[PDB]
């Protein structure tokens, strides 16, 4: 529709380059964008999602955002090179490129997000979801964000890529045997393995009986235990195209929560 004031083409290319020079950045950029949107409360209408408010204290110090300085710092180099882009746009755009680069769907980008100017707009701590908890908590968090059960399950399928780091969350390991590819293999893994207790990680997590090299969180396996969430796990495990499409729509929605006057980018 409308040309952004920054060179989007060149920028897309710089972000693919940066990811290619450091592949484990792909998943952290997705998590960065998700956590900047995850402060929203659709009932209270607060929390400054999608405003790059995680640049500021105290949100940058919340336990759940630990390690997200890495992708923020990496993107600083690009903000410098393309000054017309807001950080908030940049953070969203880099997640979309990451998803695509790793084999995921191409999500239509909208631009024009305004950056928070100070940390007084940041939402409270305790809005990010807790991996040690299960379906009650999960549904409560995602209701509060504006998502239904179908959207919830689709979004959590992003765990198909990346991994847990002891230093950041206290959990350990990848969910899938290809942490650098974005497909429906998180649901597939969830359903096809026998998940057994990992007796050597201090924060409770499961491991696959077959190899013991994969992991799931309590919040992940709660998607099997809940009868509504399990319908959708099954839907995505048996239909990768459907997963691509629903993930695309839900993530776009996630990254457009609490925004206004966006413009559709070209491609
Ligand atoms: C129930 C909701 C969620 C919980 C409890 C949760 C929990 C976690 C935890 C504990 C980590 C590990 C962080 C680390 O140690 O580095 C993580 C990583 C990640 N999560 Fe989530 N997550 C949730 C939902 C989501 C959603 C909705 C998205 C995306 C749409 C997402 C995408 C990711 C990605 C990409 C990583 C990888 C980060 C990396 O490799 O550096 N997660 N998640
Ligand atoms: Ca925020
Ligand atoms: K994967």
């Amino acid at each position: 529709s409308e040309e952004p004031p920054f060179d989007i083409r060149a920028l897309r290319a710089d972000i693919e380059d940066m990811i290619s020079e450091k592949l484990e950045l792909g998943p952290s950029l997705i998590r960065l964008a998700w956590h900047e949107a995850a402060s929203y409360d659709c009932f209270k209408k607060d929390g400054s999602p999608n405003s790059a408010s995680m640049r500021f204290k105290p949100e940058c110090l919340y336990a759940g955002n630990k390690g997200l300085d890495i992708p923020r710092k990496a993107l600083e180099t690009l903000k410098k090179k393309y000054p017309q882009i807001s950080y908030a746009d940049l953070w969203v755009l880099a997640a979309y490129v990451a998803i695509e680069y790793m084999g995921g769907p191409t999500i239509p980008f909208c631009w024009g997000r305004v950056d928070a100017k100070d940390g007084s707009v940041c939402g409270p701590d305790g809005r990010l979801p807790d991996g040690s908890k299960t379906q009650s908590h999960v549904r409560e968090v995602f209701r509060r964000l504006g998502f239904n059960d179908q959207e919830t399950v689709a979004l959590i399928g992003a765990h198909t890529c990346g991994e847990c780091h002891i230093e950041f969350s206290g959990y350990h390991g990848p969910w899938t045997h290809n942490k650098n590819g974005f497909d429906n293999s998180f649901f597939t893994q969830l359903l096809d393995e026998d998940w057994v207790l990992n007796p050597k990680v201090e924060q409770m997590q499961l491991m696959d009986r077959a190899t013991t090299k994969l992991m799931m969180l309590p919040s992940d396996v709660c998607l099997l235990l809940d009868p509504s969430y399990r319908k959708y796990v099954e839907l995505y495990a048996k239909d990768n195209d459907r997963f691509n499409k629903d993930f695309a729509n839900a993530f776009k929605k996630l990254t457009e929560l609490g925004t206004r006057n966006l413009h559709k980018a070209p491609a």
